């Protein structure tokens, strides 16, 4: 029950469009990509600008609503959505203006990484983002972000130089290396914790065709195969990127028959750089085991992007459980190849990433995120479809990640379940946490944005 002399002024200043409960388009307006996550706002307020944006927080603070913000719906926690308060909706905030001579990108805070890369590319440039076309820019870059060209050009962070952000308040302000930096510190890396970031600002690289190569590794090689990405990767130059998903193998003709449906690992690489010396570096990487369906090719970067998954299946369910190693040792590799043959949704992902490069040259300081000298990434990324199966999947996760709970620290914000708002201070460690404690102190003390990986104000 909303006060209506209040309600009435959000209306009057707002130009987008609000979706009420009892609305027709409530139901599919309130889903986000985490189908595990059912709840039922009180509103969604569907910003089509920053005074939207403005309209909205102000709104939610003078209602005490509690603030759900969606960018591209993608949080592996649910946080893009609630019960009884108000989703502050991005998504039709998708603009993006590139300038091919000052190599700069500005994008919205509700755009989709394929919407951003058609944009950039338009202009034969890029930078770094995730892997998946869908996922929106905003969470991703607010926790880090990382993707194909990590290894050569950084985090998503490491490319971005300012940000229009509304505070709690409901203040407009640009945060860079000049304008408080404090704040900009905090949102590379922090969140949403500090407020909504309604334009991102990027450098951007030229990044023309890239050679490419994915296929599909028995388990029974499975051993020297990961043992041989672990010691190349400790040494391979910046321009190559590897990474190995541990999956049922999905029925593509690429692939025998006989090998659908049955553990494999899945082994994506590229290299950023002239296809030629691509070539001659991703056949030096393919054959530490058999290729079986080994795919090929020299992308365009916007396919390359595009690319991700084999199957092109989007998932109802999800549960992740994820975090980093400092070494890939052979016991460590044992328990992955053990637990991906119990892998039994073909949904679900084991992911074992090598960042490094270009991420770990960064002072660990010089940004929010935390854990750059952990150069590898373990992701039990499970993923289904039957809402009668939960806690098989979910199970598979939980068990994995504490078979390897003596080899994993930290954690990646932007891969946490619903059930890890007590990872935040392991994730960030003390400093960092205590730091970004002050910046909440300063712009959200209230804590009105607290549907993120969280970081209460003192
Ligand atoms: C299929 C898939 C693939 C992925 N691949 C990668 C990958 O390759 N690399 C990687 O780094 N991560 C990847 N991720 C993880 C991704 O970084 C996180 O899920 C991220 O939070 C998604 O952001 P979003 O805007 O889509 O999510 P949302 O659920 O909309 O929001 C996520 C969080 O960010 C906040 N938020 C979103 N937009 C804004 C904004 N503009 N201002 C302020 N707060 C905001 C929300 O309040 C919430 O706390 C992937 C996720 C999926 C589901």
């Amino acid at each position: 029950q909303l006060d209506p002399a209040t309600l009435a002024a959000f209306s009057a200043a707002f130009r987008g469009e609000l979706i009420w409960p009892s609305d027709a388009d409530y139901d599919e307006a309130r889903r986000i990509w985490n189908g595990t996550i059912d709840r039922r706002p009180a509103l969604i307020a569907r910003c089509t600008s920053t005074p939207d944006v403005v309209a909205a927080v102000s709104f939610a603070r003078k209602s005490g609503l509690l603030v759900a913000v969606r960018g591209g719906g993608h949080s592996m926690a649910g946080h893009s959505v609630c019960d009884g308060g108000i989703v502050i909706d991005l998504s039709l905030m998708n603009s993006i203006k590139v300038s091919r001579r000052l190599r700069r990108a500005r994008a919205q805070g509700g755009c989709l990484l394929g919407a951003f890369d058609t944009a950039t590319q338009a202009h034969m440039l890029a930078t770094p983002a995730g892997v998946v076309s869908h996922t929106g820019l905003g969470g991703l870059v607010l926790g880090g972000g990382f993707g194909w060209l990590s290894r050569k050009y950084g985090l998503s962070i490491d490319n971005l130089t300012s940000v229009e952000i509304v505070t709690a308040d409901g203040g407009v302000l640009t945060a860079s290396d000049t304008e408080n930096p404090d704040l900009f510190w905090a949102v590379r890396g922090g969140g949403g914790n500090f407020g909504v970031v309604t334009a991102f600002e990027f450098d951007l690289h030229r990044v023309g065709p890239v050679r490419f190569a994915s296929t599909y590794y028995s388990l029974d090689e499975g051993p020297q195969v990961i043992r041989a990405w672990r010691d190349h990767m400790a040494t391979a130059p910046d321009e190559l990127t590897w990474a190995l998903y541990l999956r049922l193998a999905p029925p593509l003709p690429e692939l025998p028959a006989d090998m659908h449906g049955k553990p494999v690992i899945c082994a994506m690489s590229c290299w950023i750089g002239d296809p030629h010396e691509g070539e001659r570096q991703l056949e030096s990487i393919l054959h530490a085991g058999k290729p079986h369906g080994l795919t090929k090719a020299t992308l365009p970067y916007r396919a390359l992007q595009a690319y991700s998954f084999p199957g092109a299946v989007v998932p109802d369910r999800i549960y992740t459980k994820s975090g980093y190693l400092n070494e890939l040792s052979d016991e460590a590799t044992d328990t992955v190849l053990e637990h991906a043959a119990d892998i039994a949704s073909p949904f679900t992902q084991l992911e074992l990433l090598y960042l490094g490069g270009a991420v770990a040259r960064v002072p660990d300081d010089a940004t929010a995120y935390p854990n750059r000298q952990s150069p590898f990434v373990t992701n039990l990324a499970a993923a289904w479809m039957d809402p009668t199966e939960d806690a098989r999947h979910t199970a598979w996760a939980r068990e994995g990640y504490r078979a390897l709970a003596g080899h994993l620290s930290g954690g990646y914000v932007n891969f946490m379940n619903p059930g890890e708002a007590d990872r935040t201070r392991e994730a960030y460690g003390a400093a960092k946490f205590e730091r970004l404690q002050g910046v909440k102190a300063k712009y959200d003390p209230t804590n009105l944005f607290r549907l993120n990986q969280n970081i209460p104000p003192s």
